[PDB]
């Protein structure tokens, strides 16, 4: 998920 990238970090 491109938007989940921020949440991933």
């Amino acid at each position: 998920g491109e938007e989940e990238y921020s949440e991933a970090i």
